[PDB]
């Protein structure tokens, strides 16, 4: 009812689930001046969230985007040239306008095998804090970053939600891939591989076997390299659409 039209709206607002946005309606939570006048109930996720809402419903333009991208690949580089970042999602693909910033990261020193290296994460973070470009942060694990920034105010702009993804080097590529999208792409694509009798994921490419069930991943240093395996001539981002 015009109450269910409650739990929907709550939903609306990042950190807010479901289950979450239930009980939030049992304690009399319903609009969002309830949210305002509650912030005590709500996590620090789900605070975030509603303090940025409205920003949080506009799009990034590529214009902005732009900049976005220069600033987060500029300063990864001054701490350490070895250092992987590539900025995924739609945008990759030349999109107009994004909803958010998805970044992927990787390091030499950094691989599946190791698997504990919270530090190279923190460190980049900590420095766009410095820089004045993170804002805040929503959560913020070992490997996986999700927060706020903003572009620099010469005079302002939105805040935008921002991602970053610390991932092994040699998973690196199956994963700019992967989040490089379109869903429909990934799924052609995963289709096609399995025809050639290979098994894709975001992490690895691996050859099958009798029965199906089998693996044994290999090789990417590229995102080519995975084109190559399934000997499909390579898409650019841009013809990645299907
Ligand atoms: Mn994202």
């Amino acid at each position: 009812d015009d109450t269910s039209s409650s739990i929907n709206f709550l939903t609306r607002v990042t950190g807010i689930g479901p289950s979450a946005a239930r009980k939030l309606v049992d304690e009399g939570i319903k609009t969002l001046e309830d949210l305002r006048k509650n912030e005590d109930k709500l996590n620090h996720h789900q605070r975030i969230g509603l303090k940025y809402f409205e920003d949080f419903e506009k799009r990034i333009p590529r214009e902005e985007m732009l900049q976005m991208q220069d600033i987060v690949l500029n300063e990864v580089k001054k701490l350490d040239p070895e250092y992987i970042a590539t900025v995924c999602g739609s945008f990759r693909r030349g999109a107009e306008s994004s909803g958010d910033m998805d970044v992927l990261l990787t390091h030499p020193n950094f691989t599946s095998e190791s698997s504990k290296q919270p530090k190279l994460l923190h460190r980049v973070v900590e420095q766009l804090q410095k820089v004045r470009f993170i804002t805040d942060t929503l959560s913020k694990g070992e490997t996986k970053f999700m927060g706020v920034c903003q572009l620099p105010s010469e005079n302002e702009y939105p805040h935008r939600r921002i991602d970053i993804r610390l991932i092994p080097k040699d998973q690196y590529y199956c994963g700019v891939l992967y989040f490089t999208g379109s869903d429909i792409f990934n799924k052609n694509m995963r289709a096609h591989a399995l025809e050639k009798g290979f098994t894709i994921n975001e992490y690895t490419i691996r050859p099958l076997g009798v029965t199906g069930v089998a693996g044994e991943p290999l090789p990417v240093d590229s995102e080519q390299d995975i084109f190559d395996y399934i000997q499909w001539r390579y898409r650019e981002p841009k013809d990645r659409s299907e």
